[PDB]
């Protein structure tokens, strides 16, 4: 058969199941440059370091990860101070 009329409602869909899962960036793991292009290392959740790949900064803007990571690069790599 068939039916008419609609209504927006939702109280429960599943019990022994999660909403959704996927591999999304978490935070910066490193920073470098290649072919005159600034590349950044994004930690893709749900994976290991083996799945660590560099990406263009022009494609993704994350000044929140770099701003903080900047302090990590200093402690991690000791060189000089140009302040």
């Amino acid at each position: 058969g068939s039916h008419m009329g609609k209504k927006t409602k939702r109280t429960a869909d599943s019990s022994s199941s999660e909403d959704e899962e996927e591999y999304v960036v978490e935070k910066v793991l490193d920073r470098r440059m290649v072919k005159g292009q600034v590349e950044y290392l994004l930690k893709w959740k749900g994976f290991s370091e083996e799945h660590n790949t560099w990406e263009p900064e022009k494609n993704l803007d994350c000044p929140e990860l770099i701003s903080e990571f900047m302090k990590k690069y200093k402690k991690m790599k000791e060189g000089e101070n140009n302040k």
